[PDB]
């Protein structure tokens, strides 16, 4: 069979297929409490009746004000538990795994109120200045993702990945362009994956399955962060027991990126040969071949799918024409698939 | 702009489109008592994101022993209709109107114990012989079309469909080569017309919205029913207030069915002609183009759409794409459509 | 199989599918004389290595001041003979048969000198008015259509086709809105069609084979002609032994046209149906589902393709793909169709 | 603009595009001398008016005896010449640009008498022992290359390819598992690269215009060439002058190869790193998407394309619509691209 729709398992999970619907904010919870809505589960099982390998809910807040907006999806209480654990429930009778991204927005929260980050730098001139954390407020925050991962766990969730990545709260810390802070969680590259180190091993505490971590590989700016830096920082993950590293790449600050089909492949090929660890490749993959050629070509191990899945939610079906292979039909459409 | 995609109104009801999701049975109520469940939930309002103009929910059973099988929805208890209220809220939510076929099987009906129809005959060599509805009977099943369309106006649905095709029990009734009655209800076009003329005026007794009735325009066999026995009918339900004729063809009995794209338009096109009533197409329509031409030449005023929406549940925006055309995108996918 | 893809015979001429290349000027003879240049030999027969069953060779003007432009191919000459020749040879060994459309512009001919048509009236505001021809010259331009079809036999075309539409000479001859003449050629229906029955007629004397005529099916003006006159038409052309009337409308003057796809099916209809005539159906045809629906519903016994065979010249495969059906490969791609 | 639609100039050569329609053998010399035929001229000029940047006609043999077919084209004669300058001119008329590929079959041959190659070793168990070819012959060869280039730029190609792949003569002296000389011409890789070194240099003696040379990057056999031992040959090469190395691969022997989109892109990206030399990739690239995501990833410089312009012609422009971009459409079909 194609590889795409070859099976892999990481852990004690086995995806059926190597598709991912990729984490994408809805703005949808209406109420502002971070819960979920109907228009939520119709969104996600959609992609799982459409035979999707795994499915990653969209960033959810481990802090109300980790939120990047006040519409988003949260885990910052036990009263999200409730809800998490049905859409879990659905998606998995369908037929596909599901993941949650743990957020937190950082300098990024377009919130009312005091935002924080690593350093007191805005992310630009149409930006509020964020709060340096103190040092509690740090551990607090650690604390607030072993938390949220423990409620992960209650709900059902089969994958837990950290977002590590578009100029968020965890990337603020990794990159010299946003953190100047001049204790324990700044400096030296030791210092600056401290936050993320302490994040991983307090998860580990409360969470044994599948652990993923996205990153954005590169800044795109003079003294950022750029594919070397974060294959050093894959190197200490993988010390660390990350499973797999989600590949994106910028939004610390805006910054001119060349965008094309593919265009953050390099990334995950680079992290997966040099670091040994598995990979996920993500950036304006909208086919089946393209999907194939990254998969057989040894250039990642998942295929993460974004906007295409909001254009076509059964994607994999269209995929495996695309490959002309055949896959199993959800039953209540074999008379049309 | 292009027709499939400038509204209409019909009644008090205007839809922003001129395609309809074509009621589809999912075999999906697990527990054998008709409700809905968490499946039919995301199934059907994935096409509501999806701005199909029309969303049509599958065959509903207004008697137990009317559905077709035991894992079919039913509106015959006052029961579900509280999970109706719940899908018509969620649907209109995202942006579509939302419509219910009732129906009964008949001698179609794959249940245990005895099932009904107007005559003693059986549907084929591997189907139960069906018991004579005695008049009493066919009285209290035009009853249960008027119980379930107060539940359906009760439960928010804006179109309720009657379902008079696909050799269940009002085709039955229609042709004379399933009704051998003697008595009010066989005989001549106008007797085996009476049932659902019957129907017809009770469901308007509790119901004063948009009313469309499914047909079967053709039997497709010798001495059956053809399209001048269907104008004929559909002259009649004008006269009775009957806002659109959904024409589909075939099932009273096994028969040879020449399919093609586009194979049943033309009883759309020759009872909207000869009727002067709004009709459905339905029937092999895949795409766009297609869909525009059979507005356009006047074929009928809007286009069923059924196996393509469960290949595609976001077919509008493909058709769009393909007839070259903007349309709304549901507010969260504004970054993908 | 499919219908698009069955044989079918006219007269001694049978055509292995129902896809007819439309007739369009390439505006290619550099030379201003009507020859043939490399580029329409590769036009043409990289659409017969594409399996389209007919290929119509675009208007070819019956005499030098006929021409649509300075750069249009001729048949006014017996030079003339031995490209087309060349091009018949060339196009049937790839597999296709092949037509030419004998030409004359009328009043709409772009050329310098004067022009003719059946009265002095321009076309519109940028043209020159056209010099009424004398009977003495309507009669030698009939023998021009006759004397082109001897030569078009003489190259070996499989087809001939008269354009009798688009605004040009015959259909000026045609309309009352462009034919205002008091002698054997203008006023009543009859007289107006005499011009196009002595063309047929004194065609008929040097060849035999099929006989295509290609009309506008209605003028889009208040007092023009419309479908019910061109029906009158086909009813005469069918007793004169016309095999098929291509149905095309339109350009005897501005007028406002609502183009989609399809527009034009409703007159191959109506002129099939009520003259007892086949019919080629052509307008924004482009893919295989809509051509495989005009032919099963009895619309039209040949589809003609004109824009989507210069955007695919391999649409014959296309069109089998998009049926799901097999249909033989140029035996060169054999290793890629 | 998109890379795949961005010019690039090699040598005195500019290419419009990136889009190579790769050479493709079509068997069509129905007289068994080489000659073109009204096919090839269709089949050729149509890509030119479909806007491929650079038209590589198939293998052209040098010699009669290495034809791969008694119905390959050759430019082994004078006589030759006349039918290429035509089709040179045609070609580069509508805008493309033109090259060749010159070949000799070796062991491959499938013609009746002696065939020739380094050593007598058959290339499996349908074919022939070859001859194996004196010294003497080896440098006639080598001579018949220089002296149909010198005919390759009197027709007025505008690039040359050296056939050095696929199992055939050249690529046969340099695998060690078809080459068992005990001369100049086989042991060391230095002496197995020797055919091709005197072939590259006395081709440079009669042409100084872009000079490409295909070799398979892979014999996917044990003891056979492999990746390395290619981009070895790829740096001498480059010094001798050679412009780009088309990278394909296998058929030197029977062997198992996984077959991929893309599968063949890894060799170009190796050889054009390490051997510091532009290169041409090939092999299952159906779609604009994938060809810009290997010219922005710096795979290659050129897409070379095969089976996919057999079925679409018109490949370039389908793939300027895939990518969202414009490009110019030939003039003659401006009112259908
Ligand atoms: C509407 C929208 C919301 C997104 N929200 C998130 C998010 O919550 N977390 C994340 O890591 N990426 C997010 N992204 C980025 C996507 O997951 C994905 O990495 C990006 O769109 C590149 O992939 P694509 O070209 O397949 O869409 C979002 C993208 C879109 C279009
Ligand atoms: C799985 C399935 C279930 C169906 N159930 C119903 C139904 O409940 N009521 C009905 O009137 N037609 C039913 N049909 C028929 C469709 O509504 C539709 O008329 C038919 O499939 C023709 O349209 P299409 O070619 O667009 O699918 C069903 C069809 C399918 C494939
Ligand atoms: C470039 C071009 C040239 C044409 N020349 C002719 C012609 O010579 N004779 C004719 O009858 N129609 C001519 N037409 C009209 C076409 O044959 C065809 O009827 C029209 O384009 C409608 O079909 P389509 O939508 O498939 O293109 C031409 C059209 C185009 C686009
Ligand atoms: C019918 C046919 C003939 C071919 N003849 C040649 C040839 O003459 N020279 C050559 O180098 N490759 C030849 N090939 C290989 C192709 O140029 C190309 O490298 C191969 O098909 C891989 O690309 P694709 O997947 O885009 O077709 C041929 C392929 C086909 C299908």
């Amino acid at each position: 069979a194609r590889k795409l729709f070859t099976p892999i398992t990481i852990k004690d999970m086995t995806l059926k297929n190597r598709i991912v619907m990729s984490p994408m904010c809805m703005y949808s919870s209406h109420e502002k409490d971070g819960k979920l809505t109907p228009f939520h589960m119709a969104h996600y099982i959609s992609r799982a009746i459409g035979q999707v390998g795994l499915i990653i809910v969209e960033a959810s807040a481990v802090n109300p004000q980790g939120r990047i907006t006040d519409q988003d999806l949260g885990i910052w209480s036990d009263e999200h538990i409730e809800g998490f654990a049905k859409l879990t429930e659905q998606v998995k009778e369908q037929g596909s795994k599901i993941g949650i991204q743990l957020a937190h927005a950082g300098r990024k929260a377009e919130l009312e109120g005091d935002i924080f980050a690593p350093s007191a730098i805005a992310f630009d001139e149409q930006s509020a200045t964020p709060v340096e954390m103190s040092a509690e407020k740090v551990k607090e925050t650690v604390q607030e993702f072993k938390q949220a991962a423990a409620r992960a766990k209650e709900a059902g969730f089969d994958v837990i990945e950290i977002h590590a990545a578009h100029g968020y709260l965890i990337h603020e810390f990794l990159s010299p362009l946003s953190n100047h802070r001049t204790d324990e969680y700044g400096g030296s590259p030791e210092n600056r994956y401290r936050f993320l180190r302490e994040i991983i091993d307090e998860v580990k505490q409360v969470w044994d399955g599948p652990l993923f971590v996205r990153v954005s590989a590169s800044d795109y700016t003079d003294k950022g962060l750029d594919i070397a830096d974060h294959i050093g920082f894959a190197k200490w993950m993988k010390e660390q027991g990350v499973d797999l590293i989600d590949c994106s790449s910028g939004a610390l600050v805006h910054a001119d990126i060349n965008v094309f089909p593919g265009y953050q492949v390099s990334f995950a090929e680079k992290i997966r040969e040099q670091a040994d660890m598995a990979t996920g490749a993500v950036g304006m993959i909208t086919d089946g071949s393209m999907a194939e050629e990254i998969l057989q070509n040894g250039r990642a191990d998942l295929i993460f799918i974004g906007r295409e899945l909001l254009r076509d939610p059964f994607f994999a079906r269209t995929a495996a024409k695309q490959l002309n292979t055949e896959i199993p039909a959800p039953v209540q459409y074999e008379r049309g698939w």
